[PDB]
């Protein structure tokens, strides 16, 4: 019950898998695809890529990113990333997933973002809980993207 703050924001959706292996402390995130992304380019679509940050207590611990897809609002990635999070630490971290529009000049604008893990809610909490309940199993789920202003206020 709960969450859902991004639902009416019309930014798009992202699908990713989560897998956690407690003995090894291995957390794997596979960025699968995004859909219905907000159009960001004047007279165009978007050039989306995805950033994945591991966070704790407002601190960005590790940063990864996908390749850039050109001229699409429905990119497919299928790109895997892993983090080392020991089992005594896994309930205390966040994984933050941001979709951005690439441009060769200027700060790239976020389309929207979500996070799973500590302090997550709604479908975000559900995905994380499903990961934890099923050691070694990859669990794929869709998430609604939310405006950066709101998500960052929750992360800070
Ligand atoms: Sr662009």
């Amino acid at each position: 019950s709960g969450g859902g703050g991004g639902i009416l924001e019309k930014l798009g959706d992202i699908c990713f898998s989560l897998r956690y292996v407690p003995t090894a402390g291995k957390l794997t995130v596979v960025i699968l695809e995004a859909k219905n992304l907000k159009k960001m380019d004047v007279g165009g679509l978007s050039d989306p890529y995805v950033k994945i940050h591991l966070m704790q207590n407002g601190k960005r611990l590790k940063k990864k990113k996908t390749t850039i897809k050109k001229n699409t609002l429905n990119p497919y990635y299928n790109e895997s990333f892993s983090f080392e999070v020991p089992f005594e630490q896994i309930q205390k971290v966040q994984v933050v997933v941001t979709v951005l529009d690439y441009d060769k000049i200027g700060k790239n604008d976020a389309i929207g973002k979500v996070f799973v893990g500590y302090n997550s809610t709604g479908a975000e909490l559900r995905h994380w809980s499903d990961m934890l309940a099923n050691p070694r199993r990859p669990i794929a789920q869709w998430h609604t993207l939310q405006v950066e202003e709101e998500v960052d206020a929750m992360l800070a």
